[PDB]
């Protein structure tokens, strides 16, 4: 809630999801990735697309009872 | 709120500034960032970062109220 | 006989026929390939390989000789 | 005399020299060359480049001498 290795992961999964075929690779390398351990297989699909939509969400709410 | 080219022009960042230019470049290209009608000064730094904690926390504040 | 492009060429190719393709993709942009006064409808299969293996020889043989 | 592996490490070579620095990551997860069995300081400076320019000599020898 929410560590360096996670926003990692949660973006390297959006390069595989969104396509970025080549993108995902290198930044599996780059990243250290398949020795930061979270569990992929217990992460949502577009997790990171989503979580922002909500961040954006946050503000606009917190704009508006203000 | 919240199209494709804003989410990758903010992880096309969060690469940038977090040291994988390796990726950053790759993904650059792959996500045809020079056609970006993205004001990039106009981008705080950690913006991926920080926007994502806001989500995570609309989450954790959902749930409470609950 | 034998410009920058020319061997940047003959690596390209290798890397797309020997199906590095990640690199290939990279690797293309880097060495701004898609600029080049090469043929590719000219470029032989196994370019670089082979002239190696000439190279070699013509090593192997001018020791050979004396 | 010549090795899928050998052929790997020449051009990954090749590519740090060039400061393709880009192509030279990838290629370099890409050809697995933390597995290649060369000894990278037994390979010396422009080893591709060169090995390159005989094989074209030795390609002119054997027209002239016909």
């Amino acid at each position: 809630s929410i560590t360096s290795d996670e926003v990692n992961f949660l973006v390297y999964r959006y390069l595989q999801e969104s396509g970025f075929s080549h993108s995902a690779f290198t930044f599996g390398i780059e990243s250290h990735i398949s020795q930061s351990n979270i569990n992929g297989t217990l992460v949502p699909p577009a997790a990171l697309i989503s979580i922002l939509q909500k961040g954006l969400q946050y503000v606009e709410a917190e704009i508006s009872i203000n």
